[PDB]
């Protein structure tokens, strides 16, 4: 527990950008496109008031546009009067891919009519489509083969307090060892992940903040609409801080809370909000009507598990069970933990061969094992209850690919 | 239940089935086995025929059936086996695990074939585990398959009798014989014998 992420301040002047959405489509082969930047303002509308958005690869400024505040007309009432759109066409963008992280600068200035800056925010833009279209999850129009792994925010001597250098050093990492894909387990990351993942290139499932895999049955409280409420905006808030990041490229209702009312619902949200990035979620059996990815934890390539209500069938028979139709990506698998991986190659020959089977992500990517000192102060690794704590579950925190600080295993 | 249409020898196999001019000969030979095997209670499926390529044709043919008699699907091998003649993915030889891709018609591992996307229809080979003399190496794998997948629903074997002939000795003695053995050639020797049971359905 504690104040663990970053405290800061800032000054907004009263009349400012309060909200903005970038999106990019594009046409049948990606050699045109179109960014659109809505924009949101609060504070005191005027007529003079503008909005400039600019896009601009490296020193060229490549697109801009201004306009007055004022949306189009949404209903019988009218539209948005504190809002405006910019469409800015682009000709043979360069695409983001994890391959080729290329990005453009967006600049949004809200300004007056005769060109003095109220202030200006900005972001950076990868010009990529991910969609699932007969039953593959494509980016830029290919199918892609997800060599991913789940990522906790941990260090050894730090906890949960995160810092640009681990960060660093665990993106290299995972480049080095031919990864390209992170799944956030299983909680929103702290911001500075997601523009090294633009920026480096990684793909991303941004995962919001909700697990209750201790509640009996696990959708206890799921299931129940006063929890509606809360576990709403562990899902919004996470859209609205992080829709404008290229790298994520799919959104995650939480892990391990079963399957209830409250998922359909918010994974309903979100598919109305933003149909830029398809919606995925494990719980109640990994192929919900709450996923458009069948994701299952720890499913066998083989071997079927069927075990009552939530069972985990082998991943190549899964694909082709009568009327299911979507890709399939582990969302966890080949369990890391101590001497481990046996039967990695397995999964592997499976994914080449198979369309449908895009990959996964391995289980996990570093121990969280705690430092310790004896009596002399030299440090050593501690897990479940060595800190005096009980009940507790031992050595199940340490499942990665690497040691805590690091080192290969 | 079968019409009697196999092209197999042409060059490329659907040279006839993809020819209008052939398509009256053809249809006849569709129509008049549904005329007259239709009130059968056994006969579950109609197939097109054998090895007679993909043509145009087959899929008129296939149209004709679903209209004059639905209770029944309609299923054909040729082509490539998932076909928009057939309403049963029903290859040939297809194996359990091991991909075949050759060019235009591939034989995908059949617990593959059913999952490419867009793929929705059942699978039944029309025939595999060819049981050629000292034959029938790895049936168990494909009866693990088919009970595992609910989508794989069995197959036919290649097949039932040895179609060997029977010849007399010098001393009047029979012996069984094979192709070239009347003096016929060219000749394919014995890939007749391809039974579970000898000719005399003595089993193998
Ligand atoms: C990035 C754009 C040029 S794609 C453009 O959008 C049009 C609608 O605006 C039509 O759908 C065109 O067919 C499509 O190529
Ligand atoms: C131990 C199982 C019954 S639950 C299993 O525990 C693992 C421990 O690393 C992971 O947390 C998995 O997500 C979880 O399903
Ligand atoms: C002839 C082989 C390379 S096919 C290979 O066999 C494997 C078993 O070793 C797997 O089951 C694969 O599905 C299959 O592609
Ligand atoms: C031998 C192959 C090139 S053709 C192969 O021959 C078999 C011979 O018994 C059967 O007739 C099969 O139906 C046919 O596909
Ligand atoms: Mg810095
Ligand atoms: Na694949
Ligand atoms: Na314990
Ligand atoms: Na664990
Ligand atoms: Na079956
Ligand atoms: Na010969
Ligand atoms: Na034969």
């Amino acid at each position: 527990s504690g104040i663990f992420r970053d405290v800061s301040l800032l000054h907004k002047p009263t009349t400012q950008i309060s909200d903005f959405h970038v999106a990019t489509r594009f046409n049948d082969d990606f050699s045109r496109a179109v960014l659109e930047a809505e924009v949101q303002m609060c504070g005191e509308l005027r007529d003079y008031l503008r909005v400039t958005v600019s896009l601009w690869q490296g020193e060229t400024q490549v697109a801009s546009g201004t306009a007055p505040f004022g949306g189009e007309i949404i209903d019988e009432r009218g539209g948005y009067a504190d809002r405006v759109t910019l469409r800015l066409n682009v000709e043979n963008p360069k695409l983001w891919s994890a391959e080729i992280p290329n990005l453009y600068r967006a600049v949004v200035e809200l300004h007056t009519a005769d060109g003095t800056l109220i202030e200006a925010e900005a972001c950076d833009v990868g010009f990529r489509e991910v969609r699932i279209e007969n039953g593959l999850l494509l980016l830029n129009g290919k199918p892609l083969l997800i060599r991913g792994v789940n990522r906790h925010e941990h260090h050894p001597l730090h906890g949960q307090v995160m810092d640009e250098q681990t960060m660093v050093q665990d993106i290299l990492l995972m480049k080095q060892n031919n990864f390209n894909a992170v799944r956030c387990s299983h909680y929103p990351n702290h911001p500075l992940w997601y523009t090294l993942c633009d920026r480096y290139g990684l793909y991303v499932v941004d995962e919001a903040n909700i697990e209750t895999n201790g509640m009996v049955p696990m959708n206890r409280l799921t299931d129940d609409p006063r929890w509606l409420p809360a576990m709403s905006e562990r899902v919004t808030r996470m859209v609205q801080r992080d829709r404008n990041h290229p790298s994520v490229i799919i959104w995650s209702l939480g892990n391990e809370s079963g399957h209830g009312a409250n998922h359909d619902a918010l994974y309903r949200w979100i598919k109305s909000v933003d149909p830029s990035r398809p919606v995925q979620y494990e719980g109640g059996g990994a192929d919900t009507t709450a996923t458009d990815i069948i994701c299952p934890m720890y499913a066998r390539v083989d071997e079927d598990q069927p075990f009552p209500a939530v069972p985990k069938w082998s991943i190549k028979k899964w694909l082709s069970l009568p009327g299911e139709t979507r890709p399939l990506i582990l969302c966890e698998y080949a369990h890391a933990m101590g001497n481990s991986l046996g039967g990695f190659a397995k999964y592997w020959q499976a994914f080449r061969q198979y369309p449908r089977l895009q990959g996964g992500f391995v289980w996990d990517w570093v121990d969280q094992s705690l430092i310790k000192y004896d009596e002399n102060g030299n440090p050593w690794s501690a897990y479940g209850g060595d800190f005096g704590d009980t009940p507790n579950d031992r050595q199940f925190c340490m499942n990665g690919l690497v040691f805590a600080d690091r080192t290969p295993h």
